[PDB]
């Protein structure tokens, strides 16, 4: 074998190797798989034989007086490499014949194609021509089984209401209550024919297969019984020619998602039109045969518990890639997560997108030890074996051979010891939640009951501050407020470099997991009354800290509109249910109660008070604390670079030294580490100094910087 | 990547978005070894990959009529009007040339990029293709020669792929 056929195949096949040995030979040629076909005498390939005129009586009196005994040798026998060419042909003779599984006649029919061999001689020994034999085995299988369809059927294309007759068709699901808006609109006389619009997305292709099934049997008008769906479209030298052939044949509905090439209304040409969301506005925007004969209906993002049912349908069709049907568990996530995460189609495909981007890739974990090693030995004989077999060097073979096999076999045995990560090689959802992480319980609720500890490791100071957020996302976070509303709204109120950025950075990171998902506009561009926004950064990342700067500049008029998404976090038509709104001033600023004042004073009440909360924003081993970090940072993007490099403790401190100056801060000492250790490597590296990827350690010395090595 | 994708039912045929070259023709001749010998899936095994108009849609009839074969293209749509198993060659936006007008696209046809080549990987990859260079007299040899092209390369412009370039220096 060499993969899977009829029992009477599979016994055909070991049947060879039952007369492999009685006769004591060593390799199963094709004469062994002729044996074994006459010898299960029940096969159709066996039913042949016995036609022709050949038992098993006459055939193996020409072979045993072509070879006999028989060296009981049986030293565990392969093939001959013709017979394995007669396997693979088998295999072909049968896709050659729609057979979806080969069994004894194939195998028959796969001797004759390469008849190179020994079989085909006990014949043509036997007095029975090669072709006279194919014949034999075809006279013994056959086949299986309204005119305008002619044209029609013939291009192009797909019969729905065919594939809906022998029942070869998925349920579908539904949309059962849109199946039905088709049929009025297709049951009339003004709007004849119908169009679906909605993302493309909700495979609106798959309403369509709908009426198939109930023209048939049988819920519908007496009034479109005895029709037919079919398919394309678009937009060629097969012109109005089929088109022709059809006006002359009412009996016709069809399918589009494309162009026009409308000859509309004309004939009986009567359509369903699948096109996007607004490809449609740009048709009746045509107009106004298109307002007229087509006429639309709203296809729905499925029902999210719906999505899953479609799925197990179709999940027994993709066992195909070998892993289903199962698990529920799993096809859940593949569908829940997307309605909510990313997020970015209808909530039919994307599910099973998911449930494919692994509907191989656990197939192939598959076929991913480190005994590719053995194959790489392996070789290296061959070739001792062979190049050594072409100077002979003959007995430095015969073990040469030995030498391989015996390498072989323990190849073999692990490479087949691979059917474990078979038996091993699932679907719950963490592989799921995978899936979703890369498009763009315990440690997610620990993210937030310890979310000060995580904001605090980042903002520094304001503790006043952090708790209020830390409370405020954990109680809309919790169920407790309205979800239509973002997540949180604040004000941050306070001076200028103290935080209010770097807490909204940690927050996402934190919440929304990258301190990149964070959108900031800078108020001061909307001072005027040229007052429009943002809707697109909030439409390309929904789920993304909006960070408005120094609202106190903006149009009263903005505030109308940010209004309306503090009450209904929504915009008209973006979405803000996710976001989280915080909005600085420097209001309080120059000055917690004189402030709230010039607060009240600046802001008109009925915004302030729809705001979720009000937030306040208020040495040497700090700074080589910094130092520090960043210059770890650094001896880390060097080690990749095999560079190893280490700061003494002294030497943070030396640069630490350059950050004291109330007046600048902390900046300068990024530079500074760039000027006394990256510019001093490279001025040390390059004078030859230091013979890179010994240890290099910086030092200072008498109060000045030194480099050390110390491999 | 290219099988996950040739194997689906659903986005089912790969389209193979990266910086243009080579690599990218590489890839399908990798389907190629891989089926051949041999571990492989989801079936997969007796399919050939085949490349590169008075002659047009006359051919792609003999597989509507057997169907062991996927096609590697260069430069359309014929349309899956059926079989068709095809590997996509295209740009980073020339493929926003197809899914736009869509929707074959989100639909059949599916997209993958080519990150470029390992930087080591990338030495080894002429020393294969130097014998064959050997042609003009210099090369094979040296080691040291390649070392170079590869690594001005990756970061001194600075503006291809890290494969493509290297082999263009050489010549």
């Amino acid at each position: 074998m060499f993969g899977r056929f009829t029992e009477r195949a599979q016994k055909v096949l070991a049947l060879a190797q039952e007369e492999a040995l009685r006769l004591g030979h060593n390799n199963i040629g094709t004469e062994h798989i002729l044996l074994g076909l006459v010898r299960e005498g029940e096969g159709i390939a066996a039913k042949a034989l016995q036609a022709l005129g050949l038992g098993s009586e006459k055939i193996q009196k020409e072979v045993e007086s072509l070879i006999g005994r028989g060296q009981e040798m049986s030293q565990t026998i392969h093939y001959t490499p013709r017979a394995k060419k007669v396997i693979e042909l088998s295999m072909d003779e049968a896709r050659k014949l729609g057979h979806s599984y080969v069994g004894t006649e194939h195998i028959l029919l796969g001797l004759i194609r390469e008849g190179e061999g020994v079989a085909a001689r006990v014949l043509n020994n036997l007095g029975v021509s090669l072709n006279k034999a194919r014949q034999q085995v075809l006279q013994l299988l056959g086949s299986n089984e309204s005119n305008a369809n002619t044209p029609t059927l013939d291009s192009l294309a797909r019969d729905l209401t065919a594939i809906a007759k022998e029942d070869s068709l998925d349920p579908v699901i539904g949309r059962s209550k849109e199946i039905q808006r088709v049929i009025e609109v297709l049951s009339r006389r003004t709007k004849n024919n119908p169009v679906l619009i909605g993302e493309p997305g909700v495979g609106k292709t798959a309403i369509a297969e709908g009426l198939a099934q109930q023209i048939i049997n049988n819920e519908v008008p007496e009034i479109l019984r005895d029709k037919r769906v079919m398919t394309l479209d678009m937009g060629e030298d097969r012109l109005k020619k089929v088109m022709d052939e059809i006006r002359q044949a009412g009996n016709i509905i069809l399918f589009i998602d494309a162009i026009l090439k409308p000859s509309l209304a004309r004939g009986e040409l009567q359509c369903i039109g699948a096109t996007t969301l607004d490809e449609y506005r740009k048709y009746i925007e045509k107009d106004a045969a298109l307002e007229r004969r087509f006429q639309p209906i709203q296809v729905d993002q499925p029902s999210v518990d719906e999505s899953i049912q479609i799925l197990q349908g179709l999940r027994d069709r993709y066992e195909a890639h070998h892993r289903v049907s199962i698990t529920d568990d799993a096809i859940e996530a593949a569908v829940k997560l997307s309605d909510r995460y990313i997020s970015d189609r209808f909530l039919p495909d994307k599910a099973i997108d998911l449930i494919d981007e692994a509907g191989s890739k656990v197939r192939l974990r598959s076929f991913t030890p480190n005994l590719k090693e053995l194959e790489q030995k392996l070789d290296e004989v061959r070739k001792e074996k062979d190049a050594a077999v072409q100077s002979q060097e003959f007995e430095k073979a015969a073990s040469l051979r030995d030498t391989e096999q015996r390498l072989r076999e323990q190849v073999e045995d692990t490479k087949k010891s691979w059917k474990e990560k078979q038996g091993q090689e699932e679907v719950t959802v963490d592989d799921i939640a995978m899936v979703v992480s890369s498009w763009t319980a315990q440690t997610e609720t620990d993210k937030l009951l310890n979310m000060e500890n995580i904001l605090h490791s980042r903002v520094i100071g304001q503790d006043e501050a952090v708790v209020a957020v830390a409370k405020a996302v954990r109680r809309a976070r919790a169920g407790l407020k309205d979800p239509k509303r973002p997540i949180g709204s604040f004000i941050f109120l306070g001076p200028t470099g103290v935080g209010k950025t770097e807490l909204a950075r940690a927050l996402a990171e934190s919440i929304f997991g990258d301190e990149e998902s964070m959108i900031r506009i800078d108020m001061s561009e909307y001072m005027e009354k040229h007052s429009t926004s943002l809707t697109e950064k909030v439409r390309r990342k929904p789920y993304s800290v909006v960070l408005l700067d120094a609202i106190e500049k903006a149009h009263p008029d903005v505030f109308n509109i940010l209004l309306q998404v503090l009450e209904d976090g929504r915009l008209t038509t973006v979405d803000f249910r996710n976001t989280i709104l915080i909005m600085t001033s420097n209001v309080g600023a120059s000055e917690k109660d004189k402030v709230m004042g010039e607060l009240k004073r600046a802001f008109r009440p009925e915004f302030i008070n729809r705001i979720d909360e009000i937030i306040v924003f208020h040495e040497k081993k700090h700074l080589t604390e910094i130092v520090s970090l960043m210059s770890d940072q650094l001896t880390k993007r060097l080690k990749e670079q095999d560079l190893s490099i280490e700061l003494t403790d002294a030497a943070k401190a030396k640069v630490a030294e350059e950050g004291v100056d109330l007046e600048y801060g902390a900046r300068p000492l990024r530079r500074a580490i760039q000027k006394h250790v990256e510019d001093r490597l490279s001025e040390e590296l390059l004078r030859g100094n230091i013979h890179k990827g010994q240890h290099i350690v910086l030092d200072v010395e008498d109060g000045e910087f030194v480099v050390k090595t110390t491999a």
